């Protein structure tokens, strides 16, 4: 209330500060938790990519923005500021002549390369809704979120490398694609010649020679939807979340500043795929909205061999890293001898994203990536903040391994215990958030109601993770309270795995829960009730193509 006006001049004072807007806003603050009606900035008018391309021009027109790796060691690019403001120019002007208008849904299927960045910009510039799909899920997930999300046109590529081996990307957009009405606008992602059908199927590098490359910005109202993004939840199959233009751009680009603080010289490398909030938040709108040059990795961190990062990292400078706990344990699983090869001196600053951080793998990450000499920020938040929440900060003495420390300023956590009360002082409940902010997915696609009864209980937003909070108000992050999974790095839900497990004709009923497991988090233990160990790889194997390999069972337990 008087705490709200404070907020609310707080956040529109980062607002003016934080990006350009084509129309100031008349209202900062609007609704709040009790209804689910929020509304940030009211009244004013914007567009992401003019504050990611445009307004970097032309003083930074031959800067670098993107600098890209591929899984083959021998495969480099680099596009400025000035050549990715005319890609995507060009990649706006060919979606609308493929009748792509302002609020349609545009679905990218895409793996890490500078398409991927390109065909979000493209989408935000014109007002439509991108959905990016992991480029790891299967053709039959890929085609669910189709459905779901009613879009007529999909990004999508021929194929690409991860490890040794080539991933036929555009057949499974072509499975997923049979029985719907959709215009493919396909990359070329290899020298190999790929033959498509001509009606409903296009060349990315052939439209874009019919087109313009100047193209005005669509001037969108802060509440427009920007992006869906289909996430996993404890009940039910991945619901889409719903992110805005005006305060999701804001706060993702303010915590960017003021967790890593890039200057205008170097190389910010977040490593998490564009299929997941961290991707979208973290590797494209953030640091580019912030003019920061930002590294795209298209293969895995163990390929060629589990020296791969380092060698990216002295190969290109990189003086801030930001990856998950999952890539920490398996690269330290592989042996410090790895760690012997590079130099990994350009590194001023490490971060933690996406799950609890132990502290031999946080000490590891520090004493030994680091060399000592590196902040760890570990960074807490989920796909419905949209942005970063609780995190230590660089300029922070460096304590308490495992801890996410404080909020970030115009954040409120709590915790509430058993009976549904604010805990006052040190203690331990439900990590919960009091007031609205920027950046907060504002609905479920399709059902709000779903969206108020999932996350707003009593006047607070409810994380769903457990927390505790010492005597200096530090947080530490103990994970999921509910029945969503952390398996790899990755939140998946209970539900499309029992479903894609009863599918089957043999099985009638499967019920999955997450057991730990040290490289991965959580284990993946799936009971099922029909029978012999050659129907345990088929009933694996019926996950995996349902969904993605890393929602494969690990343990098939018959009943
Ligand atoms: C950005 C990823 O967003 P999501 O994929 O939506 O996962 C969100 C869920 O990951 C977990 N989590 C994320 N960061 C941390 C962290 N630093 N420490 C501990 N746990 C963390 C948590 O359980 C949260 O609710």
């Amino acid at each position: 209330t008087a705490t709200e006006e404070y907020l609310s001049e707080f956040w529109s004072e980062i607002a003016a500060q934080t990006i350009d807007w084509i129309q100031p806003w008349s209202i900062t603050l609007q609704g709040g938790l009790h209804k689910g009606d929020v509304k940030w900035f009211q009244g004013g008018l914007l567009n992401v990519s003019a504050n990611c391309l445009d307004r970097h021009l032309p003083h930074k027109a031959n800067q670098t923005a993107i600098i890209w790796e591929g899984d083959d060691e021998n495969q480099n690019k680099t596009l400025t500021f000035a050549q990715l403001y005319s890609e995507v120019c060009k990649m706006s002007n060919v979606l609308k002549s493929l009748n792509v208008r302002r609020g349609d849904t545009v679905g990218i299927y895409l793996p890490m390369i500078p398409e991927a960045a390109i065909a979000m910009l493209a989408c935000a510039r014109i007002g439509a809704i991108h959905t990016v799909v992991f480029a790891g899920f299967s053709a039959h997930a890929l085609q669910q979120r189709l459905i779901a999300s009613s879009c007529k046109c999909l990004i999508t590529a021929d194929a690409f490398q991860r490890g040794g081996k080539t991933i036929p990307l555009k057949k499974q957009a072509d499975e997923a694609s049979v029985d719907l009405n959709i215009t493919k606008l396909v990359v070329k992602n290899s020298n190999a010649p790929t033959a498509l059908n001509k009606n409903k199927e296009h060349w990315w590098h052939e439209l874009k020679q019919t087109v313009s490359d100047q193209c005005t910005p669509e001037p969108m109202n802060t509440e427009d939807p920007l992006f869906i993004l289909y996430t996993s939840g404890s009940t039910g199959q991945p619901k889409g979340v719903v992110h805005t233009t005006g305060g999701y751009l804001v706060q993702a680009a303010y915590t960017h500043q003021l967790i890593f603080a890039c200057q205008d010289n170097e190389v910010f490398w977040c490593t998490a795929d564009v299929g997941w909030i961290t991707g979208h938040s973290y590797v494209v709108y953030g640091p580019l909205c912030n003019g920061i040059t930002t590294l795209m990795f298209e293969g895995i961190p163990t390929w060629p061999d589990a020296a791969r990062n380092w060698r990216i990292i002295d190969k290109h400078q990189v003086n801030v890293f930001y990856t998950a706990p999952t890539a920490i344990r398996s690269l330290m699983r592989a042996g410090d001898q790895w760690l012997n090869s590079s130099s990994r001196s350009s590194l001023r600053l490490l971060g933690s994203v996406g799950e609890p951080i132990n502290p031999e793998a946080w000490n590891w990450y520090h004493q030994k990536v680091g060399q000592g000499k590196c902040p760890i920020v570990d960074t807490w938040w989920q796909t419905e903040t949209g942005a970063i929440m609780i995190s230590p900060r660089a300029s922070d003495e460096v304590i308490k391994p495992g801890s996410a420390r404080k909020p970030i300023p115009g954040i409120v956590p709590l915790l509430l215990n058993e009976q549904g009360h604010e805990i006052n002082g040190a203690g331990e409940g439900l990590l919960a958030i009091k007031y609205p902010w920027p950046s907060m997915a504002r609905t479920i696609a399709g059902d709000h109601q779903r969206y108020c009864n999932t996350y707003l209980s009593n006047g607070y937003y409810i994380t769903g993770d457990g927390a505790k909070r010492d005597e200096d108000g530090d947080y530490w992050i103990t994970g999921r309270i509910d029945d969503v999974l952390n398996v790899s790095g990755h939140r998946l839900g209970t539900a499309e795995i029992e479903s894609a497990l009863v599918s089957h004709p043999k099985v009638a009923e499967a019920g999955v829960v997450g057991i730990p497991h040290d490289l991965k988090g959580q284990a993946i233990f799936a009971y099922v009730i029909l029978p012999d160990a050659e129907l345990q790889t088929e009933l694996m194997e019926r996950v995996k193509d349902q969904i993605s390999a890393i929602a494969k069972p690990d343990v098939i337990q018959f009943a």
